[PDB]
């Protein structure tokens, strides 16, 4: 199984697991990105998007990409409310087993996890683990810091890559992502939510030589607008 994978600076990142193509906190227009909106839908073909929560720094060009793709979203119950009323398209879970998303692609399913951060109103922060036929490829953690359950995922998944948050202040620092790292057991981390904004400063490579002076995983610090992709067979 191939995921290419791309990330667009913030968050943002768009996953494509076998000709189908995932959208995940898709704020493609954040400060760093070095992709327009016009950019993004000419160049990746989106299927569904999902919503970690509901800060709009995750949010993001959600709303439009639905618009003009035709893409429906996935995300936790009331913002699957929020957004059915706003006339929407989309896929409605909470923390737990994966969702089974067949009519999507074949075999794809997303299960929501825990993360401790906050929403807004609309419901509570989640993080998202991308299976195909049972397998756990992509956790993308959302926003939050470190969450006990993080070692269940590591036991019972151990999803392949792990997108993961260390801008400290709003979310784990470098620190508290090197402890994560530990407990969810990627083969590769990618790590996300840094830069953006004074508060979020911390350095990804500072992060990889961490990561890998402990032989925790694999770092892949990637640049706004690149692509990799990655098999594991
Ligand atoms: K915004
Ligand atoms: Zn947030
Ligand atoms: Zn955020």
């Amino acid at each position: 199984t191939t995921v290419k994978l791309t990330y667009f600076g913030h968050s943002a990142f768009h996953v494509e697991v076998d000709g189908v193509g995932i959208a995940i906190d898709p704020w493609i227009t954040n400060p760093l990105s070095k992709t327009t909106l016009e950019d993004y839908l000419k160049n990746f073909k989106t299927d569904l998007v999902v919503i970690t929560h509901a800060h709009e720094d995750h949010i993001g060009d959600a709303l439009e990409i639905m618009r003009r793709t035709g893409a429906k979203f996935f995300s936790i119950h009331e913002i699957y409310v929020d957004l059915t009323q706003k006339g929407f398209q989309g896929i409605g879970a909470n923390i737990g087993g994966p969702a089974k998303l067949d009519d999507v692609a074949p075999g794809l399913g997303i299960a929501l996890t825990p993360a401790t951060h906050s929403s807004y109103d609309k419901g509570v922060p989640t993080g998202a683990i991308i299976f195909k036929d049972g397998k756990a490829l992509v956790y993308h953690a959302g926003d939050t810091g470190l969450f006990a359950e993080m070692q269940f995922i590591g036991e019972l998944y151990a999803p392949k890559v792990a997108l993961l948050p260390i801008g400290g202040h709003y979310t784990m620092d470098i620190e508290q992502a090197l402890l994560a790292t530990k407990l969810l057991r990627p083969e590769v981390v990618v790590p996300m939510h840094y830069n953006t904004f004074p508060p979020i400063r911390a350095d990804p490579n500072e992060f990889k030589q961490k990561v890998e002076s402990a032989g925790l995983a694999k770092v892949r610090v990637m640049e706004p607008g690149e692509t990799v992709t990655f098999e594991f067979k």
